[PDB]
């Protein structure tokens, strides 16, 4: 009998060019309320999860070439969100409302609310060291809509890119620090991507660590893509400071697939670009330092540019190269409170068009409601 709400404030920002300028901001605040019941006792246990939203946002737009815009809208929701559980010693069942975490589906956050999905989830963890998920989603309500619409696919841009999105996989645990993931995905009509990923923490010193995530992807057509990614990160944690490197690379005849409004599960997915367009090599450099060495603690800071090259332009025979700069400071506050305010800043450029400034302003509070 797990229960909690969160309130949410975010003010967003997001100067939008092209030699053609948009300018869109967006106040809002939310009530994230979030009931996890427990099983009945037996062989089998029934369970009941509660997702509970209501929220009013703020928007205002206005654009220019010649042509000249202005635009203003406020919207306010609310939303139930039941889903149902089985579970079986370790293992477990829940049909209806769902927000998965996994390789090939990940539900965005970075918001008003969740992005959501209905569907099943089969998690099954009944061999030591290996859970296995299986599932298929059917629809997906979007991180700005309460009005559930039919999953698609992260089209346009330069990525070159129904009601039944199917996945299998699993993640062995080889020790208690070299994970080795396996997962299957596949889209009617659309793509089908598998995925294989390792982790591997190394302690050096004490106090110091080498994080390894190395991820490759292949996505394939149904009906067309065709696309592998390989991609990873090396995070070197030193006391407060974590010096992390990545790369990434795109190949084949289209982007990265992943279904739209969700989180690519990319090492160089970052604040404004996904840096997963056709052919697009991208780097990454990024240095955190966690305030609780200098004491501190809850206080943290973030910066990371990327650079991606060797964009097919498809069109223009030329190809496009981006980079981007995310610099982030949140603080967390540790009793009296779990007051949290977190600011995001992100620029964007190219050289086939966009340009992009973005800044996000978010405070949030959550409360166990037991």
């Amino acid at each position: 009998g797990k229960a909690g709400l969160e309130l949410r404030n975010f003010y967003f920002n997001r100067d939008y060019r092209q030699p053609s300028q948009s300018y869109s901001e967006e106040w809002a605040q939310g009530f994230l309320l979030r009931y996890e019941s427990g099983y009945t006792e037996g062989l089998f246990g029934l369970g009941v999860d509660a997702l509970g939203l209501l929220g009013v946002r703020l928007d205002s737009s206005p654009e220019r070439s010649y042509s000249t815009s202005d635009r203003r809208a406020a919207h306010d929701y609310s939303s139930l969100g039941l889903t149902a559980k089985l579970r079986v010693s370790h293992s477990t069942l829940k049909i209806g409302t769902l927000m998965p975490r996994l390789p090939v589906v990940q539900f965005n956050d970075t918001r008003l609310h969740p992005q959501t999905f209905q569907g099943g989830l089969l998690e099954v963890n009944e061999i030591d060291g290996l859970a296995l998920q299986f599932g298929q989603l059917r629809q997906v309500k979007q991180r700005d809509s309460t009005n559930a619409e039919d999953l698609g696919i992260t089209r346009g841009n330069k990525r070159n890119v129904s009601d039944r999105f199917d996945f299998a996989g699993g993640t062995y645990r080889w020790s208690e620090r070299l994970s080795s993931s396996y997962h299957y995905a596949n889209l009617e009509d659309f793509y089908r991507q598998h995925h294989l990923g390792v982790q591997h923490l190394l302690p050096l010193a004490d106090d110091q660590s080498l994080k390894s995530d190395i991820r490759w992807a292949r996505s394939t057509d149904e009906g067309r893509v065709n696309n592998r990614a390989l991609n990873a990160l090396f995070t070197y944690r030193l006391g407060g400071h974590a010096f992390g490197l990545g790369y990434q690379r795109m190949s084949g005849d289209s982007g990265f697939a992943y279904l739209a409004g969700t989180d690519p599960y990319l090492v160089n997915f970052v604040q404004i670009g996904d840096f997963a367009n056709k052919d697009e090599r991208s780097w990454q450099l990024r240095y955190d330092y966690d305030f609780a060495a200098i004491g501190l603690p809850g206080l943290t800071f973030m910066s990371r540019y990327l650079r991606g090259e060797h964009i097919d332009l498809l069109d223009g025979g030329g190809r496009g190269k981006e980079w981007e700069r995310d610099t982030d400071i949140a603080y967390l506050v540790g009793p009296l409170k779990n007051l949290g305010i977190k600011l995001r800043n992100g620029t964007f450029r190219s050289d086939f068009g966009n340009d992009i400034d973005e800044t996000r302003l978010i405070v949030s509070y959550a409360l166990p409601l037991w």
